[PDB]
């Protein structure tokens, strides 16, 4: 599978559609603004327009290495803040996978290079809930870990300055927490949904201690 | 399209295609090294996965806004780091694509906040090529300035002490410029590949020269 | 006080010094590196110089809001591994100061707009020390979080692959955590120092431990 | 010199401050905002208190390697924003150095590891300027790209956000470019003061112009 192959491909298909359903082109010329914005893992497992059945122009996507909202990640940040004050996004889905490397990598510390620095953020959240990990079976952590990183990140994108001041000035944008696992691709939903300041924390600390309950 | 309706839809397309056709959660199982790296924007306005007949897990993904590799920025150059160092795929590609929102507020920059930021190193750029951009008609300028906004980046990316030292250790890595259009999703390769340090440069500054032609 | 002012100060002080002492540059034009890096608060309550009687381009400087060494900030990460990889410092100081500016607007949290985003790294400490920090009045909590905060930044740049990579390879550097007041302008060791891997949790876990007995 | 060194000198000066200049405390007990923010290198080579005999208290502080203000730095914009919208200083001045370390790293180019990314930014500026650097004796080019280095970071942060939401709102800030070489501590003007971005744009059009006659 050469680059000369991904060059063909996309002339096959273009060719294809081009002739055969001229309504594609015309569908991403009507340039409708995305409604969701994606942030995802850049393992990228199962895509996630494939992952819902959204078609090209309806998501706007952001992927770093293990979905992370880091406070002052300007990368991440910006794209939350064009999707939110410019294209008006209704919905803000953070989805992490289980079998993460990233997140894997977090725990095991390998000594990788520069990714290492990346991955200290997961890390601060492995420590942050020792008890609560300590407390549930060994083969069960990792898959918890990978929950509460993407809990902890729906937590730090409705602190953002961006998400606080559109919640006050009565926009509307709803942020979520996902998870999808590789043996069946089905989205888990983790109950952390967020319209505000107060769902924000509700959400977030029953989500905590519905943890706890194992 | 809204929130319930993508819950939905995904259970259907799960279930539905483990009963029929389960032999695909087998192959991903695997969990295959991906051979390719793709920088792209965050409009992501046709998934690269359809643009290339790219499989889910073949390639790792960046997205942010109008697929910048800035010097300094962690997000993307830990991306970079890992897919280079741990996953050691052997392609990059930086792809624009004509009519981006992110490289044509670049221009007219009107004032959108945090953004805008981001947005200079574009301006950096079309400002670099003012008389080249100035010597051509008007309306050619946007789509001028997306690739060369993709020519820089990969210029950049290719001058990071990750690709630098990459390369000088023998490894084999190639970085990729392209550009698409909504009016038939055909890309163009803009032929600025790089293998080394040389060809880095050569490439480059050819890219520039052989627009300033046309 | 006003820039005609600190030009003619400047003037004043040039000449007066070139007359009356020319080994002042004697001493500074030689290949003389800093032992010391100093990462201390823009409000710079007291300057570094005049509280360890130290000299000019005896110590290298970082400064930024509330002395933060974020995981991922390439700044702060990128003055840490010149000094350390090419200035070889021996020692690294990381020093916050009582009535910081920074740490009261974090625990008040004001809407004071794009800062905000940073400070949130210590809103991070004021929960994670939420116990500790609850058990005290409020007048006390303040000053709590300033140690806080010094200690955990000296934790996040122990953890930072430079510092790793740089006690791993056998090169002596030593971190500490300091803290002044503006009574007096007197240096609490605050008791993490740092020497390796080994020393950095146990200084660590000993730093939480003990405030928490008083 | 010794780490107890640094604590015993400041024991010492701890006292023979307290009442011998008894009215060090006085100034700083009253926390009054600084009406200066100084960005300069951590180099440090003659700090700004007493190149400028500006007081503690008087500048807010940001030092990084070489003094960047890069677009989507957020540890420099963030002192920036809090600097100019929370604590409102008046003037804000960028400095640089005649023998800089980091910007003749980034002409030479060595493999000083991660900190040749945060460098670029440097060298960016280098090729930049090409034609002029080169119609000058080679012996002056480092001085002069310090010099540019200064002029394009003012562009820069009379870019940024941060400042154009100022000037438009009718806050009061300039922004100023200067030099200092170590042969004898005199600053120099650049003459790039701007306060507002009509005249940002001017003053840098002019810095470059200038030069080139020169
Ligand atoms: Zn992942
Ligand atoms: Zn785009
Ligand atoms: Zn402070
Ligand atoms: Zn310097």
């Amino acid at each position: 599978k050469d680059i000369d192959t991904l060059i063909s491909n996309n002339a096959l298909w273009s060719k294809m559609l081009v002739e055969e359903d001229p309504g594609f082109f015309e569908k991403l010329a009507q340039a409708q603004k995305p409604r969701f914005l994606w942030i995802g893992c850049s393992d990228s497992r199962v895509p996630a327009e494939r992952l819902t059945g959204l078609e090209p122009g309806e998501l706007f996507v952001h992927r770093n290495v293990a979905n992370l909202v880091i406070h002052t990640d300007l990368n991440c940040l910006s794209v939350v803040q064009y999707a939110v004050d410019v294209l008006e996004v209704e919905h803000i889905i953070i989805c992490g996978h289980y079998g993460c490397g990233g997140v894997q990598a977090a725990v095991e510390n390998p000594e990788l290079g520069l990714i290492n620095n990346w991955l200290l953020h997961i890390r601060d959240i492995w420590f942050k809930h020792s008890s609560l990990l300590g407390e549930m079976p060994q083969e069960r952590r990792l898959d918890t870990l990978c929950e509460l990183n993407v809990m902890e990140q729906v937590y730090n994108l409705g602190h953002s300055t961006i998400m606080q001041s559109a919640w006050k000035r009565g926009q509307k944008v709803t942020i979520h927490g996902w998870a999808y696992g590789i043996h069946d691709g089905l989205l888990r939903d983790l109950d952390v949904t967020a319209t505000n300041r107060e769902t924000l924390e509700q959400r977030y600390r029953h989500g905590i201690s519905n943890l706890k309950l194992k």
